[PDB]
């Protein structure tokens, strides 16, 4: 029974549920009755003033629905406090790895029922279709699954269990995050999925129960009726100070030399050539269908990774982009990014819950007019 | 008498009483009123050792009833644990399918069967002036979290009946228990008798008069006719001398009416009058009060009619641009019915806000749809697909409308500006050169010649607007750009590239 005490003199979660599809209601009802039969969950009445939404998403290329409880206020008040008590360090050599496997563990973090002293804070609500049948609520008396605080407590179990795996192959570097598992392999693909199979076997036998390819891609420097392209040089002049295009300004007072031209060629040779104080902020720009742009920032001047995403409808492409960018951001700097999207708040809210293949929900703040 | 845990908010002082008698006969009337339920099981006699009570201002506000017990709990509502609402909105009848046997039971002494926890028992203490001291032993009306506690108790009582036979549907809200059975009324009699006996086990009261079989079922202004959810005309009477208790009644009725018939100031009238703890006071009406009276005369003038939802078929929504910023969205399933017709986008914009507004409209349907029917409609929006596909790949902030269809309506939100993929440059015309900034060049361009002019110009206090192309407000520049792009090649204005720096 680890004492879980959050920020002094502050409230908890009070986020209201947003109604969704009727099939989602069926799936969530089935999974909540399953949870009640398992005992990890317990109904509460109106005496509990704390709430959290709950969603139901289809599995990756599978029809098995999965219930996902997503919230940010308890992660904002409790988990960041765990970062002092039982914080998790990030790996430095994980970037150099040839391939990194992302695996979802099954109910491992919700296995220890110890935190009942604050359990009145966690609660998720399943409403009716028409606000007609009374809404049914449930309360966690076990370590919250799908919560960033669960890895902190289950860290001792992971450390005690992973040791034989470490002995078999110490070169693999791991950094668990929420309900994930990021193993790093650098030798070759065959031994990589051999070790993956061994990892699933270890997961099954001891009761503990897509792969991104880092370093295959890096930052993309900029490129370059040619009067408008100079404006692009003004857009990113702060990023790279090499360009000097002051020569072209002359003889321009009215619309109607080898040195300055070489300067653009100099831009061409610029094509060839993290601090936990502040968190990450991601911005995505549309720039035509099939080609999005994502930029991860720590400060406005520093661009930790400039990137562009290329691979229907606008919402699905942006959602998949957000997933990929989050899996990229977790590796390199240790914390989930704070997204910004060029999408209407409620338009995005309509269907983003219907399809998302991740157990981790990133903080985002949509841009809105003042 | 199922126990329920309810506690005061931490570190809060209990209620305090400062009460005065109103009339000499009022004292004895209140004594008789309290003694009747005291010898009944509702309340019990307690000693005066508790120094906390709440002021009482019960009055014979209505002559139809001989006497009533009105106790102020607005002070204790400030000092209580803020519970969590069970559900936000009243069920829209569109969710209720057309049923075969519909009966609306109503419970009268529901607040007199649910007990109250020991914590609040000492707090809800009322005294009759010139006084014997009582504490309120059951769930009290006017208590801030009373609806949620009553709903939870009702669900606890009703769950065995829901689980023993789930063929029928039982919907409970607003202290009334609706049951609609697919079986005939004759077999409904046995099932409803079983339900009444079930509620007899737990001591609740279901008056015989409240049982309804006649087609006009009125529960919250929704006449549940066999096939049309006609809203009964809510009379909403007005009296010259508005008592304050009637003022809170009027505010509650205003919000409950605005839930279906939009009312701007329904909550604002309550905000006008605050701190009026005493339940006996005369409140003159304001001019805005009469404005809201006329407003609810106007909106309630049309009683909505609609055929209930049918699971077999799919919704078909449509938005008609009946005005500039006035779009009527009809959601029909079969032809010739307005299931959830409503006025939308009131004062959304001065002028044509491109197709974005339409997009918003679409969304403002679909979410409402998923709240009322648990589905998503296949929209039948008028304008041709070509406009939305030139607006799909070429728009700045990605936005997705669910679907589209082919319908024709004269007033088209199409703005006819820059529809086709414009050429990068043209044979512009040179010249020496706040929506007036571009307006110079725009009017300099000739609509008959076909040649286009594109020279960027800057002006104070509108630099960001110049780089932009806003259409949210009505400008004569919009008229010029509309009349210029038509019967000519595409016009692509140049933007400041900052060669200087």
């Amino acid at each position: 029974t680890v004492p879980v005490k959050l920020k002094p003199g502050m409230d908890g979660p009070k986020v209201k549920q947003w109604p969704l599809t009727e099939e989602k209601i069926k799936a969530l009802v089935e999974i909540c009755t399953e949870m009640e039969k398992e005992g990890k969950i317990s109904k509460i009445g109106p005496e509990n003033p704390y709430n959290t939404p709950v969603f139901a998403i289809k599995k990756k290329d599978s029809t098995k629905w999965r219930k996902l409880v997503d919230f940010r206020e308890l992660n904002k008040r409790t988990q960041d406090f765990w970062e002092v008590q039982l914080g998790i360090p990030h790996p430095a050599g994980l970037k150099k790895k040839k391939s990194v496997t992302v695996l979802d563990v099954g109910d491992a973090y919700f296995s220890v029922p110890l935190d009942e002293d604050f359990r009145k804070y966690t609660a998720f609500t399943i409403p009716s279709i028409n606000n007609e049948t009374p809404g049914i609520r449930y309360q966690y008396n076990v370590l919250p699954q799908g919560w960033k605080g669960s890895p902190a407590i289950f860290q001792s179990s992971m450390t005690k269990i992973l040791e034989p795996f470490k002995k078999q192959n110490p070169d693999i570097v791991i950094y668990q995050y929420m309900d994930d598992l990021y193993v790093g392999s650098d030798l070759e693909i065959g031994q990589h999925r051999t070790k993956i199979e061994e990892l699933r076997q270890h997961l099954l036998r001891w009761g503990l129960t897509y792969e991104l390819h880092p370093d295959k891609w890096t930052v993309q420097p900029i490129v370059l009726d040619i009067q408008k392209l100079v404006g692009k040089l003004n857009w990113a002049s702060q990023i790279y100070p090499g360009i000097k295009v002051r020569q072209l300004c002359k003889l321009l007072r009215g619309t109607k030399l080898t040195e300055e031209a070489e300067l653009e060629l100099a831009e061409n040779r610029e094509i060839l050539k993290y601090d936990p104080s502040k968190d990450l902020i991601a911005e995505i720009q549309k720039q035509g269908q099939g080609q999005w742009t994502y930029q991860i920032y720590q400060e406005p001047f520093k661009n930790l990774k400039t990137g562009k995403y290329a691979r229907t409808n606008d919402v699905k492409q942006l959602t998949e982009a957000v997933q990929k960018i989050t899996t990229e951001s977790i590796v390199i700097w240790g914390k989930t990014p704070k997204f910004k999207l060029p999408i209407q708040k409620e338009t995005w809210e309509t269907w983003w819950t219907e399809y998302w293949q991740a157990t981790w929900i990133p903080e985002w703040e949509f841009v809105n007019t003042p």
